[PDB]
């Protein structure tokens, strides 16, 4: 299974083509919007996010509720579009129109000039339209796709924010992934426990009044997984190492890590390993999840815990030192719309890229051209694996 | 360029092959004897260290000191194979023989239960050969001929220990990568400030006694990049993010980040941006380097500064609770040939993986079936980039 | 570069996603639609060819009448759909609608039965409304973004048939590309010597009439094609190989030649190899092309001349033996809306194909970020190949 | 499953590496080594081929008798080198020492000139050691494991010769794999009629007093193939295509075809469909096998038929003009003694190649981390296609 993302924030449409998904698979459009409306949310989004709507149109891949096996294709319009019209124009306009919403001033953490360089632009709004954030939105209309089918596994998704702007949220000890879920989706900021809830959005608010941003730490959990997903044999069949790639591809993300992650750089192997049990009832275990669901580059059947870093978003309403590109003179950077913050959202961007590479690691290992020898083939491993 | 690394720890032999290195590169056995050495290294690797010599042996796609662009061919030869004959034999022996070194105790934290249902193996042997870090040799030499391209074109790399078993080293503010690999070379652990290193080896000695195991953070800096390396246009592109996957591909791995990483977690937007600066003498450069080296998933031509976390080696001589898994009755881990620490090895393999990637990012984005249109084509584009 | 293309035959519309086309290529819809109109063309299309007027839409990667960098997103809208608004509606429906065009009599040499295997398909619609030739609608305008680059290049290039429905063409000798261009474009059957056109489209009438239908061999001519595109140094990075796919991957495609082509296997090396000529006015050329533009997998700096058979269309008005896949009784195969042939469009579509696997192999060979810098790569390997 | 083959001609030794053969698969070096000794085979192959005893050496992947799922790694010594130790080590030498065997004199027909262009040699035997088909000994060490994966799974494959030189073979009807297999290696030429033998050996024999070089003709037969692989979905997963770009890469392949070939665009639809048949007794099946057993890019479970044409060898006695690189001047080259064929052994590297790609297809297709679930998923997909 493979796919490809476009579109560009200020252009008419977002488009996702989805190619290797079986056929078979129940999907309907709301599979998709659920999780399009929870990216747009998350206290500290403003102004964009109260334009759009984000729902998805299918236009290929799906025939009377069900997949077919055929490229799947989604859009999602761009409400804004209609006050870029000429800016944004596929075709071209004369000279004079074109100077309007140019960029020269990069800013700093962003990919404008950088991508300025790379390309050769003379309007850095040529990086920016297609660097934003705004297709995180076709990453997790591609995970909505994945998720359904992990949910036709038997298999739980969630994700919640463990640090805001510095707050280590304590989080409860032994949670479900369908517990983690549910009390995350009460609460505005995407913690657990919320008797902090008024504390972070207080904070947010101290943080857009005093003109700067804040990101956090987002952590997404899988719950029932299958044993022997991804490979040690070769380094890239790694699926913890696979994982990593495409948290770390998420817009703002600095770092990811698996289980215990960088605090076990500062444990003893004592306090580490996970010791392996087994049982008639339910076959191997282990005693712990220090490891977070993988070991040698596999699955062991724990939940995958793994954690990804958002730093503070770049745009400050309160710039920062730049550069005018035509002047080479030293200046303010561009103010483009922007947030205090859009952790929460990017928790659910994390949900949607990690639910993906899996739901790509799942087809890889089983026969799956359609749904039903997919789910035979994973009953008859989950019956192995008990049995083992 | 790609490549494939094969060979079992006890096996007779480990081999890589290198296709797509433009011809052209001077490249000598020696270039990468010296990176094998350094692997081999570190205080606390004891056993297979002393019986081991690595050093390669080239088959094909070198000839007369430089390479030809026809895929290149390693060898390293296993000493320790002439104590496992038998055991280790490609082809059939007498049944009687094969029970030797069988495991089935798996060991908590390592690859073997895992690997054993994954794969069907009646002998986690079968797991424990490949899986080992024994291959990390090969992924060293692949990292050494990388090394040799990123050297022609001015690039300079190294890796330094920053957190070992829990102890952070206080890293001196400013150093170039010449001077990281300078002290770092100087230290038996890898850190470039010896005030802690008494104190690092006694450590490494009191777990040893204490018979547990250590791991800790690695931190790899990459010199004279050029800028726009990776895009933003699609996720798979971004070159953080590929590196992400190959760092947490290396055994032991559970994490990786970026410049600050997860303690950008924990600042405001306005303690994390670099600020863009620019001069006549030099062009654009960053007052910072928070980011690590990238912005939009591209290089902006500041040092890269990546850091990953090793857990702790999981085979104790003080070995942890599992199961036989021909009785399904708990029992202690197997004990297995290994040592207390081997952090300062993984940083070898740490720089060589992230030099692999960082060339494999040069060869897509240059014209490179040659080294001499490869080194003007990276001159023309750091022109260009000075410029700009 | 890559891409994905998606869509249904009687679907809303087909979309095709490129991602990787350089920045700065001047591009427009009239430049992809005019190879839309010459794919509906061709003496003996009717049907379908008279409801859709082919027209593309553009939603991403261009701006003001030049690409960007960023993915490239395509429509084509089909405008047959407003008939299938129930058949092919992405939501459920009532179960008795779902027999509407329902197919449960495959047709011998489409892909119905087989699809309905792998798929577990009840209704093979669900094989054909993919498997269907429409989708090479969207083949052709990705050919023609690859032809703009092409052509940015000073590379030409041009179809034409040479074989329709067993009789041959009597092609004159040494033909330019854009004679084959101009000539053929004069024909209603791509053919440069009109000497048996009556006699070819009297013969389509009689298939027709017939109920029955006709293909052919097709010739694809590329002219100033750079040398050294394409390696000998692994099996998967012969240029000629890498067409051969694309070629047979057209729908009805069963086999692919270069040069002389399966005559080769019935002459004497004496009578094949082209010989090596030096100028200092042309530098190194070839005497004659019997090798057809490529030795040992790489471009040679001859036009390339590639020629692909298009067997007949399956679907026959006259239907062949089939079964029924509900009660496994013999049946006469379904008819749907068919040609009596479409080897002209056939040609168009093999064009079209050729210049996108050559516009990826000259992305992957030269620095291609942006225009500019593959324009210079380009005119120096030039320079270089011309002085060696 | 994926693979990378290296190695000189006149090189110490050929390897090739093997990533993602299930573990379980019973392999030894005589499974090898049976088709090594084919391809050497061959009446009118000569020099080298008397020299060289082509033999496997297993270094990592198999394990007393079986596959691990490791990478497979693959020796194949050179016995020639003996002569070339100066001129093909990899360390420098002499300046004075390195003009020894320097090539300068491109040969038409071969990669020579282009090579060095591509890769800026100045001396061709840099282009010429890896250009030469010794490498297909590793394609054919890679097939023979592709073929015990086949033969696991009942599946067989043979090859036979069906244009000699221009000399068209009258083929029995409707011979079965294996009889090919028995008919083609009882002859020193590779073709199923004996009749012809003694005239075939006595053309070849006329060929090389005449100087000249002959080419041909292989087909390649593929029986109990499983239906349903491949796909229409998207142009690269068609199987039928996948084979085209393995059977023209191999060296001097000029074309591919499948079941009746070009000829079909000489035909009508009604001469070229197979029509689809039922029993109770075997299910579905086909009543002739024009298509070769592919229709819409998936084998329809008839036997494949494809053919590929094989140019002459381009070394010639008889003069063929080329130019010295050194000095631009015209030279006449003539070689006293080459081959006057490889026909035969290309059919082997025909083989090898078409079932390294089926096998691909296959591991991609089903389950098949290990043999045992390989097993269980094809027998099970069996019974889903016969009870259709
Ligand atoms: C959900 C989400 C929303 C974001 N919103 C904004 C925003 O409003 N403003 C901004 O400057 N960056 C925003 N970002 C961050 C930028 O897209 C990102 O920092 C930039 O493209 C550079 O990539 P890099 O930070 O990964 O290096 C957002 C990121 C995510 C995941
Ligand atoms: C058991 C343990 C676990 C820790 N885990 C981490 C960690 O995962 N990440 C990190 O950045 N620091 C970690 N450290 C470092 C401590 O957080 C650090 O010493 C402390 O925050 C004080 O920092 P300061 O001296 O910079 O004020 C940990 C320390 C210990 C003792
Ligand atoms: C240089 C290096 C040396 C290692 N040496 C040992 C060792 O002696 N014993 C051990 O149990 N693990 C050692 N490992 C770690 C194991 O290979 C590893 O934990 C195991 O394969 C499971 O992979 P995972 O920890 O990535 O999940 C080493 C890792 C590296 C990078
Ligand atoms: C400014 C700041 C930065 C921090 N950076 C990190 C970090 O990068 N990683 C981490 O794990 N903890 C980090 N933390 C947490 C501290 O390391 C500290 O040890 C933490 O509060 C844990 O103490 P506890 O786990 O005993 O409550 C940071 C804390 C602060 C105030
Ligand atoms: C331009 C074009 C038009 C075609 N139109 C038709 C058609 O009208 N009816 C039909 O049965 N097949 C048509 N085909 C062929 C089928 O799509 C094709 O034979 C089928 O998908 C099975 O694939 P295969 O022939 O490659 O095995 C056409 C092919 C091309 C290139
Ligand atoms: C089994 C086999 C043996 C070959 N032996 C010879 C030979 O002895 N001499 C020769 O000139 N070409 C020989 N060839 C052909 C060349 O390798 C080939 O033409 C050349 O590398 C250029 O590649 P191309 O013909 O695919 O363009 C052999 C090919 C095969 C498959
Ligand atoms: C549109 C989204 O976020 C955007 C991401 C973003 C950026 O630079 O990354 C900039 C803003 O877009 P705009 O300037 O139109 O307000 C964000 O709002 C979105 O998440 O859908
Ligand atoms: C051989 C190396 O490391 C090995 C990796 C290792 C393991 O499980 O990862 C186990 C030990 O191997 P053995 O039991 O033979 O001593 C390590 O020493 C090496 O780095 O070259
Ligand atoms: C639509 C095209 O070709 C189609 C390919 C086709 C088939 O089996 O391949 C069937 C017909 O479509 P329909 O049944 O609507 O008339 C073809 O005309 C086209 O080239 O644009
Ligand atoms: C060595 C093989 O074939 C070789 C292929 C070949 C060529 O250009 O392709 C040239 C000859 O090599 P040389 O000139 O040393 O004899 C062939 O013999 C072999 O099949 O193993």
């Amino acid at each position: 299974m493979r796919y490809l993302t476009a579109g560009e924030s200020h252009g008419p449409r977002l488009t996702a083509i989805i190619e290797g998904i079986p056929a078979g698979l129940p999907l309907t459009a709301e599979d998709i919007n659920e999780d399009l409306r929870r990216r747009q949310g998350g206290y500290g989004r403003g102004g964009r996010m109260k334009i759009e709507n984000d729902q998805v149109v299918f236009t290929s891949g799906v025939r009377h509720g069900k997949t077919t096996g055929a490229p799947i294709t989604m859009d999602v319009i761009n409400k804004d579009h209609q006050k870029w019209l000429d800016i944004m124009s596929a075709e071209d306009i004369e000279d004079r129109l074109k100077s309007k919403r140019k960029i020269t001033h990069p800013r700093p953490g962003h990919a404008d000039l950088v991508g300025g360089i790379k390309y050769r632009f003379d309007d850095l709004r040529n990086s920016l339209e297609r660097s934003s954030a705004r297709e995180t939105t076709m990453r997790v209309a591609v995970g909505a796709v994945a998720k359904r089918l992990l949910a036709e596994l038997d298999m739980e998704i969630a994700n919640h924010v463990v640090v805001f702007g510095g707050k280590e949220i304590d989080v409860p000890e032994n949670l479900t992934v369908a517990e983690i879920k549910q009390r995350a989706a009460q609460s505005e900021v995407s913690i657990v426990n919320q008797e902090r809830e008024q504390e972070i959005k207080d904070y947010i608010d101290q943080i857009k009044r005093d003109g700067d941003t804040i990101g956090g730490v987002v952590e997404t959990v899988v719950g029932g997984v299958p044993v022997g997903l991804g490979s040690y044999v070769q380094w890239d069949r790694k699926l913890d190492a696979r994982l990593a790639q495409a948290v770390v591809s998420i817009n703002a993300f600095k770092g990811v890590e698996f289980g215990l992650g960088f605090e076990a750089g500062y444990r003893k192997g004592s306090q580490v390993m996970d010791e392996i049990l087994w049982s008639k009832e339910d076959g191997y275990t282990r005693r712990t999840n220090n490891l977070g669901g993988f070991e040698g580059g596999m699955t062991n059947g724990q939940p995958i815990v793994v954690r990804g870093v958002m730093k503070p978003i770049p745009t400050l309403y309160k710039p920062l030192m730049s550069v005018d590109i035509e002047t080479h003179e030293p200046y303010k950077a561009t103010v483009e719309r922007s947030d205090p913050t859009a952790l929460p959202a990017a928790g659910m961007v994390m949900e949607a890229v990690v639910a993906t590479v899996l739901a790509q690691e799942i087809l890889e290992k089983f026969s799956s051209d359609n749904l039903e020898e997919l789910k035979e083939a994973v009953a008859k491993h989950r019956d192995y694996t008990k049995n083992y």
